[PDB]
């Protein structure tokens, strides 16, 4: 009884450590349960499987940004592209400063395989990125129907180009941090990608 | 017979690919690639010491098709080094869509290959690879610049990083949701977009 609003968050913290150390593919619920100090039944109570745990880690990333995200995906917001700028700067600040964000991103990008003996991992990822895509595409049209935004962006493609650049930059920094002074030059990195979204003719219809 | 060995390196590699693709790199070991290929046992050990070593043989095969256009791009005497960079990326994406082998080895590289302190050598290899790749995009871009094909005050290094990231995330995006990027239909649009960023971003200058 309110036994585990608490153990849920301790099970997720042990999942991160197991996954960060041994990787997702070879970690069993039992490694995690041992690490949390609970039983595999205590885990089954919150999660029906390892894919669900992975999900919980993935989903935990959207929290911090939620507001700037939602803000920028909204007409009434006087200034969409500017919330997208803030959002992006926060995304990079949080990767640099927060060990937790970084670790979960490291697990996501470099320690979580897609194999057909658990395709809910690849499935959940597809769904996550299409979700994120609809988001970027709104933010993109709202900027456009606001003069912030060369009236003929192909949105959908601008959105894909954007996610791609931010995604590959993050994974880049994760591979070689001392080669992307991400914190020091946050603004230049964020702007570079925004300059792509408006200054590039190729992203136009 | 030397020619039999060459035959059996090349079939160790073929089966590693199918092997990593279905079961992933983490839970697949040399033993299992021998049964897959139908091989002899020290054979894979003669050829391939490790697993990191075999993984690296796959990641290495990828560059082969691009050698020519990559070399020209970075040649300080080549008259159209950005044209090389352009057509190189065209061949990269063209081959990605068309060549099943390339697509699978990339899928392995991107989606079936964990970095664990448990090896080190998979991650280490990879850092080197990307640092190497980086080196070349810098020269290339630095050649396009001498020659007034890209903005004169461009930061070559930060531009090379921007470009690598875009091409890497774009490739990964397609492997994940291929029906969301007409990579083969639009190839020139995708190459073009990334290249626009290099020539038009003022944040990439100074
Ligand atoms: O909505 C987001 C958050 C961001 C992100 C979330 C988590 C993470 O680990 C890394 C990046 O990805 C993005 C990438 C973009 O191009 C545009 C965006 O609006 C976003
Ligand atoms: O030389 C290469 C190899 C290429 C590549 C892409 C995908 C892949 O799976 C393997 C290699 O990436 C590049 C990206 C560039 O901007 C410039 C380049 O010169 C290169």
């Amino acid at each position: 009884k309110e036994e585990a609003q608490e153990t849920r968050a301790q099970i997720i913290e042990a999942a991160e450590r197991a996954f960060y150390k041994r990787g997702v593919a070879r970690t069993t619920l039992a490694d995690i349960a041992e690490l949390a100090g609970v039983t595999r039944g205590a885990i089954y109570w919150h999660f029906n499987n390892k894919a669900e745990l992975v999900q919980a880690l993935l989903d935990s990333l959207h929290e911090t940004h939620d507001h700037l995200a939602r803000a920028s995906e909204s007409e009434d917001e006087v200034d969409p592209l500017g919330c997208m700028r803030k959002l992006l700067l926060q995304v990079f600040n949080e990767l640099v400063l927060d060990a937790r964000t970084r670790r979960i991103n490291e697990i996501l990008h470099h320690k979580c395989e897609f194999t057909d003996d658990m395709c809910e991992i690849r499935q959940q990822r597809q769904s996550a990125v299409l979700d994120c895509h609809k988001g970027i595409t709104l933010a993109l049209a709202n900027a456009v129907r606001r003069g912030q935004l060369p009236g003929e962006l192909d949105a959908e493609r601008a959105a894909v180009a954007m996610f791609a650049y931010v995604d590959g930059l993050i994974r880049r920094w994760l591979l070689l941090p001392d080669s992307v002074d991400l914190l020091g030059d946050v603004e230049k990195w964020v702007d570079t990608g925004l300059d792509m979204l408006r200054l590039s003719p190729a992203l136009r219809k």
